[PDB]
DNA sequence: GCGGACTGCTTACC
């Protein structure tokens, strides 16, 4: 095989590669790496390199990295510009692997693990380190072992040795329900103290030293508190042997009380999973614990144990060591799942960067622009110092606030980096520029044709039609990615949507699972099967096709996030490729599209369905347009239809034939007003919407902007066996928003769309009935806590101070002085309650860490002064009237002259 | 007292 690097470090004149050789063996080499920087020349002197622009560089080698950065500093000084990768790493991985890398991830050391600390003191800070580790469970890939170290001796108390014959008992026979398939996989070490554990860990870390090292918050505190044990123990010249190559960088970010550090181990590319969670899930959580997290994604249940933590280990250590072996493969089974180990590996090789640096779009683009124009022999400009300004984006229709039956909608196909194809948007491929008319103009058509020569946008940008961009080149290359991803990710959708309608009738019989791959479309001969197949295998099946959808969905939105990116990394001061000029041209061209093809497709409708003059869209955010389909369906009657799935396949043939035939022609004419290099948007149906046949739901309805909620029928493709709701912005889809209002909302909404008015007052009737039997969890607000201490004025809320923020400064007096009573973190999630009138704790809220029980100490009282009605009016009465009134309904029986009858 | 205009904060949707 070919090789692979692992990790790359710079170290003065060094260069520190981790690699795995031709033969599959991990090494590391020492390159005194000689980096070439580039000036411009004379256009006499012949040269090879020339920069993006097409100016002639000569190139000179350096004797070292320091002379390189030295001669950057001193052109600095004398006003001329020092092109090149100023950013040595990557010039180094770039001329090291000259070719696309084929990496094999069994050779990589991917290294999950999680400790523990006892603290009677509360959370035990890892820059002061105060505390003894009592536990570490480090799971190693290449192994496929769990190591696990318990301290039996300490100065908070002396325990027995773990029992893995008790942690594989179920909870229910007293044992702690370690999975069973990771049973055989546990090694176990106890130890007679903390010395010798932490010793032991530092020899076994550098016979499995790390390539990749994730984990559950690791990099804020596994890491730093491991890092600052060791340093107060053995001193930090051991505490550097967490670093391959004995270096660390410890940066300070103390965040005024309390010391705050970031430690980082040179040699080691760190990925906390937490961080690839938020950056790639594509969730906003309530709360990030990992217990929280796990039930979310894995449906498991909570980790249950009696008193409080910081006196588990004394009461409980078997079950103490078997919740951290278990927190650790709760991540494993998480990554098994998402997938995110397995995208940054990807986008990192892909790249040709540190793998950590998957974080950092800008850095990811820096890399494959750089490595495409080097093979090219071309030379990248310097990053220059811009100041910030702002500039507009995208349109988005104001709709009129009322309920809309049938509705159906278009998307474009990944709209801004189509953009950037069509219009070869390039900071080398830049033509000139012209006199813009209005936007308006442009729309309507009105205005004169940009160019004859050139490809425009119109924000009065010029781009060659002929010339090849490395921007339009590598954004093609990765949205190509996308789609194959995306094609994987739909079928496993369609086939997950054909097990759901066999599961309406199981075949009683002891069958095995079929064996087909999911992320390709069903056969017929696979579908013949599949309605004669029992329910162990088909649920069994629908888990496996929505687990192929979800490995699917991991690696299609986050290649779109990739190219999506780019398009913002052009409006970046820091991004080497900063251009306003570019990045305008993108958002005012798509304002353009857009608009462009609301008119063109009200003018299809208005004539082929009659009526001249009515507007059928009805909104319109960015790239997509909502379009009434009432009359397109009167123009039939509904008494045509045998039932809902008749009219939804109707309008599915009747916007796949009529209608986008005619879209394509609208942007045809638009691409050629523009003179564009070639036509790329592709519009394409989304969604199908509308009640269920004879019913008396309304369909759908619109707020405002950003604000809406329609029965869904067909969705690209995806026929549903039951329909789903399609909620965007309202209360239900806010993490903010209870549990069980989240619910009652989505359920008072399912109602009102499928079902009428009638069954909407029923179940809120109900609902304000039994409101109060609710658990306080599920009815408490959920807000991120910020700038607590800026809005604590002598443990009152200061001017101006939020009310969640005055839900915590009330927690923080009723919690006083008593120590092993929860914190609450700045920058973390909070639960919020109001309190009635009258309370003890004096104020007109009350808040507590999110995703826990509040503290016994003041929960029985905080369950008594709970304001139910105010939770009521604010979080489920007040987005419910807007909701209703919206749609022209209503929730509660008005009174009428009826009322005076029996 | 209390609603309307404004601002800070949070969280959604492209
Ligand atoms: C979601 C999102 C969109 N956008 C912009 C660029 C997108 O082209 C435009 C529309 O995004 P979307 O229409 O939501 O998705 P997409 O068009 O990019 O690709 P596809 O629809 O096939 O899934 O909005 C961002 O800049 N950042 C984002 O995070
Ligand atoms: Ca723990
Ligand atoms: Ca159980
Ligand atoms: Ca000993
Ligand atoms: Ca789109
Ligand atoms: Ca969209
Ligand atoms: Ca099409
Ligand atoms: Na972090
Ligand atoms: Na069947």
């Amino acid at each position: 095989m070919k090789e692979f690097y692992l990790t790359v470090e710079q170290i003065g004149d060094s260069i520190f590669e981790r690699y795995i050789d031709s033969n599959g063996r991990e090494r590391t080499r020492e390159v005194e790496y000689k980096p070439s920087l580039f000036a411009h020349c004379p256009e006499s002197q012949a040269t090879k390199y020339f920069d993006i622009y097409g100016k002639p560089c000569t190139r000179k080698l350096f004797a070292n990295m320091r002379d390189a950065s030295q001669w950057i500093k001193r052109m600095e000084d004398i006003g001329l510009e020092a092109l090149g990768m100023d950013d040595f790493k990557l010039a180094y991985l770039s001329d090291t692997y000259n070719y696309e890398i084929k990496y094999d991830h069994t050779k990589i050391r991917v290294a999950n693990f999680d400790i523990e600390v006892t603290s009677p003191d509360g959370f035990p800070e890892p820059s002061q380190a105060k505390h003894p580790i009592d536990a570490i469970t480090h799971y190693d890939s290449i192994d496929d072992r769990f190591y696990v170290f318990d301290l039996l001796n300490s100065p908070y108390g002396n325990v027995e040795e773990w029992s893995i014959e008790i942690a594989a008992k179920l909870q229910e026979q007293g044992g702690d329900e370690v999975p069973s398939e990771i049973i055989d996989k546990i090694i176990y070490m106890p130890f007679d103290n903390e010395k010798e554990l932490l010793m032991e860990y530092l020899n076994f870390w550098q016979q499995k030293t790390p390539v990749i090292l994730t984990g559950w918050n690791v990099e804020s505190f596994a890491i730093p508190y491991v890092y600052n044990r060791i340093k107060n123990i053995f001193g930090e010249s051991t505490a550097k042997r967490l670093s391959p190559h004995r270096k660390t960088r410890v940066k300070v970010i103390e965040n005024m009380y309390g010391s705050r550090e970031i430690i980082t181990l040179f040699g080691i590319s760190v990925l906390d999973y937490i961080d690839l969670y938020k950056k790639f899930s594509f969730t906003n959580q309530p709360s990030y614990s990992l217990d929280y997290i796990s039930e979310f994604e894995l449906n498991v249940g909570k980790l249950k144990y009696d008193g409080p933590i910081s006196k588990l280990r004394e009461s409980n250590h078997q079950r103490y060591i078997s919740y951290n072996i278990i927190a650790v493969y709760r991540v494993l089974q998480i990554d098994a799942k998402r997938q995110f180990i397995n995208l940054s590996l990807d986008m990192g090789y892909y790249a040709k960067i540190q793998i950590q640096s998957v974080f950092s779009p800008i850095k990811t683009w820096d890399a494959i622009i750089f490595n495409s124009l080097k093979e090219q022999n071309k030379v990248i400009p310097q990053g220059r110092s811009h100041p910030v300004q702002p500039y507009p984006g995208a349109f988005v229709k104001e709709p009129i606030p009322n309920r809309y039956k049938y509705v159906m909608s278009f998307d474009l196909t990944s709209f801004y980096p189509s953009i950037i194809r069509q219009v070869n948007i390039s900071p080398e491929t830049i033509a000139g520029t012209f006199k813009v008319a209005p936007l308006h103009d442009y729309i309507n058509a009105v205005a004169e044709r940009p160019s004859d020569v050139y490809s425009c946008s119109p924000n009065g940008m010029m781009y060659y039609k002929d010339r090849d961009g490395v921007v339009p080149t590598e954004i093609t290359k990765v949205f190509n990615q996308r789609k194959e991803h995306k094609g994987y990710m739909l079928a496993a959708q369609r086939n997950g949507e054909i097990i759901k309608e066999a599961l309406h009738n199981p075949n009683l019989s002891v069958d095995e699972p079929l064996d087909v791959d999911y992320r390709f479309d069903f056969s017929d001969e696979i579908k013949e099967k599949i309605k004669k197949l029992s329910a162990k295998s088909l649920n069994e099946m629908l888990f496996r096709a929505q687990r192929t959808e979800v490995a699917g969905m991991t690696a299609q939105i986050n290649r779109k996030l990739l190219i999506n990116s780019l398009y913002g990394a052009l409006g970046n001061v820091w991004f080497r490729y900063y251009d306003l000029r570019n990045a305008t041209a993108i958002t005012t061209f798509g304002q353009m599209a857009l608009q462009w093809i609301e008119r063109k497709v009200n003018e299809y409708l208005n004539e082929v369905c009659g009526t001249e003059g009515e507007a059928f869209v009805l909104y319109g955010d960015t790239d997509s347009i909502y379009v009434s389909a009432d009359k397109i369906i009167d123009k039939v009657g509904e008494s045509k239809f045998r039932d809902t799935n008749h009219w939804v396949d109707f309008l599915d043939k009747f916007a796949r034939e009529r209608m986008e035939p005619a879209i394509d022609r609208g942007f045809r004419e638009m691409c050629e007003y523009m003179n564009n290099k070639q036509h790329l948007m592709f519009m394409d149906r989304e969604a199908i919407a509308g009640p269920p046949l004879g019913s008396k739901g309304i369909g759908g309805f619109w707020t405002g902007k950003k604000r809406y909620a329609l029965n869904v029928w067909d969705m690209e493709g995806t026929r549903y066996a039951e329909p789903k709701l399609k909620i965007m912005g309202l209360e239900t889809q806010k993490s903010s928003t209870p549990k069980a209002v989240q619910k009652a909302l989505k359920e008072c909404i399912r109602r009102m769309l499928q079902e009428g008015e009638e069954s909407l007052q029923e179940y809120f009737k109900e609902f304000e009935k039994e409101f109060r039997q609710l658990n306080y969890i599920s009815i408490a607000s959920v807000s991120s806590a910020n700038n607590i201490a800026k809005y604590d004025v002598g443990g009152f809320p200061g001017p101006k101070c939020p009310f969640h923020i005055r839900g915590i400064l009330t927690y923080n007096r009723a919690i006083k002085g008593n120590i092993d009573a929860p914190q609450v973190v700045e920058g973390e999630k909070v639960y919020v309650l109001p309190l009635r009138e009258g309370n003890p704790f004096g104020d007109k809220c009350i808040a507590w860490p999110s995703g826990t029980e509040i503290t016994d100490l003041i929960k029985d009282d905080v369950l008594h002064w709970m304001d139910y009605t105010v939770l009521l009016e604010k979080t489920f009465i007040k987005p419910l009237e807007g909701f209703t009134s919206a749609a022209k309904l209503d929730y509660e029986k008005k009174a009428s002259l009826f009322d005076m009858f029996d």
